[PDB]
């Protein structure tokens, strides 16, 4: 089936983020950026969340296509499935008016978590337009924004109605 | 086989209702809007339900496509089944005459949990045309409707007969 | 294989009645029915019965769409098999000269089905020709029917020999 | 170790209820009155609840033998669960500060069912003092009570501090 | 457990009756009427029934054996579980109030199991008082009887009340 | 595999009868008569037998189908098996020179009492045999050799080179 | 359980007959043998049967040790339990009233003819039935209630 | 092994809390509470926490029974185990030095959730002396305490040093 | 894959003889004498042999149907794999150099048929007596392809 | 169970013999043989056989040990089992009158060895010339109990 | 087995350390020095090492109770179990000839394992005698030490010889 | 089992040489060592062998504790097996006359490196052979017999009647 979506260049990101899902995603827009590179890509975005470094990979790959890639979140954007949503084409992120967005973010290789953790912070205030500090707070704590507290908080663009 | 299905735009619904089966859905609505933005979509409906978080995402892509999105219940329409059934397509909305309906609706976050509580009562007060507190009263109880209840409630526009 | 039936257009309900299978044989029911509207059906039935919720759905879907669905029972048709058996299109429901009917019916609330077996009681009655009253008794007992005790109860319409 | 418990005449009900836990307590039952008719049991009780035919077997032999039997909701009373404990001996039926209570009850069998239920409204009348029609409505319903809501509801007589 | 309850002389039939369940129930029988010959048993019954072969086998160890044998039904006593319920020793056959009896009896020759069940409908009419004829009538039907009507019947001797 | 054999119209029967087997042969024999009602089929057999329910639901789809079904035994007909051979359209039923026959057959047991009678009927009927050592036969253990099925009128013809 | 029952010299043959439980009974019955050689004991019955080569072990255990070794069908004796039955020391053969009797019973095949043809002359002897008596109805599907099982030869005493 | 820990009055709570330990945790308590009164329990905690309602059950139990409960955060204690660790009998409350607490706390029933959640708020801030609004503060987000700043904050009474 | 062999009309056997592998191998023997009765079929054995019944089941298809079958032995043909390379077409029946042949063969009444009728059949394929055949089937014993050529159970040995 | 029937010294070999059942036979052995050396040992054998290098083990404690240890079959004894058997205290090796035994045994080069060490020592425990014992080894027959008593497998037929 | 061990007071840790081991190892630790406060304890140890949070835990535990701890390398300690080594009672601290040793140390939070590898780094240093820098780089590093370079460096006290 | 053996200071070595295996039999070495430090312990060994980081835990331990350990070779001692066997208590390294003997031996390489040299060396030690020869002999695959191992000085006794 996806494959049929595939073919419109939507890509559908529907379970908790780990390496095998992080290669199958990078792969499709790869893929997608391989047989039209000055066409648009549609991400749509029903996550739990996941592994940071997961996460990060698909950022990287999202970041460096040609192609702008459009987020849209469907049922739940959480951890790095909100980092994603966010980090959408600029006016191209999305959400539905029921949808939820929850940007809290969960040896040795600690220190390399701490140095994305920044990096993954400071792209989110970029993005959101919120400060550093206020996006530290945010990623600590348990909290919840319907599709309306994101628009304002700056995760995404536009309610799609 | 449902691949066939595909093919004449119909959707079947026919378990109860969690993040794959949604995730499934969506996928599907998202696809048959994608061949063909200007053309009907029927979607059958037999389902015990499940849970808010996965209905409240189908009933979101039913807003959002073009293709206007018929419903048809065939055996049971209970919890989030009942709900995508009640909002069908105006007009579209279908029972058979056997079928049954139940609006009885029964991890993170309790308080997102009551927010879209909140809003399902609502989109079934606009839907059905009824009020609120009635809404909300049979929703929180177990209650079975016939087709001939549904339709008189507002749940369905009418019921197919041979 | 059952797929090359399919093209057929003959479904094989070969097993206990669940949502599965109900699901299942809907599906082919409404494929079928899409293919070609206007032309016959056959379903065969082999068939220890099962769920009433599940064979309402199949019944239903057999009353809904365009196409006459003419029935034959193989080994045996029994609970809702042979209810199905007996919901074939007039003059189209058969069955092979060894084969056995036992109309005997025994997740869930216990209103539905109650209001359901009375369904299932009347529908029975209209098609059998019975008073509602002969099979309410032969539905709570324990007897099989020869295939020329069915022909002649009314469930089938025709028995299939040399 | 429940053994243990048994020695000092406590049994605990602490799944949902079936045909299996069913016959454990009423053997359990059966065995303490054996031992000291005239000696009274504690039944503890965290469940989900279950079946109306189990819930009603434990009933009876509740109802049955001579020991007084003490009910205490620790959790969760639920179901036939939360009807065991209203069908504790009168003014020995306890719950716990936090503990929860919900009345709500969920072929051809289905006659019998309907008549179990019955009795199950009417014996939960006697208990609680409330009129049927307000047991109809309120097992029917999906409601929760804290320990205090519960008290005086008349479903326990103290709250244990 | 169970075990606790064997050093009272209590055994538990708590299942459907097959033949490992029989095996079980025989050895119980064997084992406490090995310990005390002249010594009571109390056999507890919430059983859907089963096998008319394994059945027979608890029976006749019960008929066998010196201890007397009280039979006491908990939830349910159907098939087998009802016959031996009502095989219990005279004046000791007991049920609760609320629990249920339905004498309903539905690798083995087929003339077997019709001389068992001509057999089961004697035993069980010399075991009632009623007629052999209406115990015929009775047991090819469903029913369910309640503690009064099984009483009545002359399934048990005594309802265990206040 | 099979698949290809079905093309040319063969089916294999080559396990116990139950009512799977059942449904398969039963289906196949249906597609085939759809395809082309006017052309034979050859029904190999190879099978220790089974249900007898399960075999004359097999033997009413052959009776009762256009197509005249060839019946084949190459191991070894036991029970249904055996009883399914001795259906085959007459003057096409054979058996390889070393395959075995043993026409010994083993809910509603006053149905399996009619079906048992309606079988032996057909049996003697098809083979030309007294009621009377049909009976006999089938209710005791006997292996037929591919000559000795030949005097019983169980098969028409040995199959050689 | 049948532990305790074990101290009462009691076995209980209650499932088809393979290996395993040909093993078991053969240890049971040595051990019991071990413990008292003068002393009875009752073999309980309720087994459709099974294989002729565990059966033969069962029985020639049985006839070996000293002890006799009483036999008692419960539910159904078939197949090799209908052997054993029959072969339990005489005037000790007992069945309960509602219990059935069938005696119907390289690949290791010409010592399957063997077990087979000592198995039909044992069941003569033991019964009172001519062996020609005896091959006809072990090949053939037959069910005998305690009364018949009784008249039969193959028990002695129906017990009540 | 626990079951000689269990005759010193020690209970090891070692893993998540879901019912299963909660049903295991209440039971120990209320055997040590029946074999001795009058006696002290040690409960030792290494656990990552769990469900509220489990949790609740276990504090519950504490608190009811006569034994005064004193508890040993050994590796850590998150979530319910941060709460049962603080709701030891006071002055009995007590860390390893390398031991780590955190206070953030993560089926039916949305309502209850939020209840049970103003009460966890609320016992703690007795507990440590607390003021609601920090207490609210630190179980709503990611945070983790030394031994040093569990004392200081007064989620135990003393650390133990060699 | 074998399906690729298939449509070249090469069957490999490669397995223990079971009731399951017989009827394949006979679907696929009928399936090609379907296809085209005139042309011949490879069979190549690599086999440690099987069942009595399931391989005559296999050898009485292949005598039965039209297209002559070749036989050809790859690492070892034992028990009825040796029996139906031995079976094979005249002439056609072959064996790599460093294979191995072993035909000692491994109702009991219907068994004992078989077993005479296989020992005639191989007597007639290698010319052997009789009594010769009997003594090596009852024994166990490797040939070597060249052994076995000598003794009449391979035509011819591949090789060069 | 055959725990109890340990502290009465029978050891019950029950099953095809294999590292696992040989180390537990072993072991067995030595137990008994350290509680009391004196006193002798009963082996029940009903095993289809094994691995030559599993069976030898068992023999060879066998041999070692200080007790005594008598041989019984029940109800077969083929390959290392009928070895062991025939390896039993001379004028103790035992079979049950409808027992069997089959001689037939089924690194290369150590395997080569045990095989005529096993030869050997059948040779001398039944009396047989060598060369008659390697015929009977590399064949597949059964013997009857009373073909094995004749032949010097075992001593005695129990009966009675 | 084991359990006999646990009699003489001989703990053998053989597996990597994860939770479960960690829970039983200080269940064992709490259990002996319950039995008997004044008595030694000998701590085996052959293993591939594991958690930092799961060896602390034990850690901890050791230094917690009276009893002193010997620790008896075997095969191998890594990671942890170099650490538990290193951490027994002081001249108590014994390995074999041919066992070998590596400091080096590889559901979570990332913080808190930072905090926890200086403590234990810190831990080392004082128990060795090595400089807390020289530390950080062994532990970084992939090494082995023979148990002569083992009790050079401080990691024990004594080799295990004839 | 085993259990009856270890109060009569007799451990089995049965299988294959792992840590599992090495920590029990490690384990029951200082078990017994703890009960009668004074008396001698009975180690019989049927092993294809295995790790040599396995094998020389269990060489330590013996070395270690006070009891002498005598060595009994069953079937086979090869590998960690044949070594184990050569490394009993001197003059108490026994065979039996059928078992066989291979001292071919096949996670820090550099180390294995060191245990293996160590190895060579004990063997050396205890048969009294040129290191030179058991270099090449456990570098190659060689079975002894009992007789020929006791020539090379891997047992000082074959046990016989």
């Amino acid at each position: 089936i996806y494959s049929r979506l595939l073919k419109d260049r939507i890509i559908m990101l529907g379970s908790a983020i780990d390496d095998n899902v992080a290669n199958s995603i990078v792969s499709q827009l790869l893929f997608l950026a391989a047989e039209d590179p000055e066409k648009e890509i549609s991400l749509y975005i029903n996550s739990p969340g996941g592994s940071i470094t997961a996460g990060m990979a698909i950022y990287d790959t999202m970041q460096f296509i040609k192609p702008k890639v459009s987020t849209i979140c469907i049922g739940m954007a959480a951890s790095m499935g909100a980092f994603l949503l966010a980090a959408g084409e600029k006016g191209k992120r999305y959400a539905l008016p029921n949808s939820e967005v929850m940007i809290h973010q969960p040896e040795i290789a600690a220190k390399r978590i701490l140095l994305l953790r920044d990096k993954l912070n400071k792209v989110l205030a970029e993005r959101t337009g919120q400060p550093l500090e206020v996006i530290e707070r945010d990623t600590d704590r348990d909290n919840f924004k319907s599709a309306e507290e994101a628009l304002e908080y700056g995760l995404i663009d536009k309610i799609l109605t």
